[PDB]
């Protein structure tokens, strides 16, 4: 079995409810539905805003859909928006 890696983070899609937003510390705290791709159960997790994250208007209590990558020991948001 080949073990070499192109080291390129998969984009992980998830849903949850926003519990806290800290634009300055670059963290959005989200109580998410389970995420099968990474074998995470329902949890509250801190996700990181990068300068490239495609933000939209979100607030505490919103149901959101979001995408993130696992890279540099952090969960880096690719985008986030309100969701059904």
């Amino acid at each position: 079995m080949e073990t070499m890696s192109e080291a390129q983070p998969q984009v992980i899609s998830a849903t949850g409810v926003v519990k806290g937003i800290d634009l300055e510390s670059k963290k959005i705290t989200i109580h998410h539905d389970p995420i099968a791709a990474v074998n995470w159960p329902e949890m509250t997790m801190r996700f990181t805003i990068t300068p490239q994250t495609k933000m939209s208007e979100i607030k505490t209590g919103d149901k959101v859909a979001f995408n993130f990558v696992q890279q540099g020991n952090l969960s880096l948001l690719q985008d986030i928006k309100v969701s059904q």
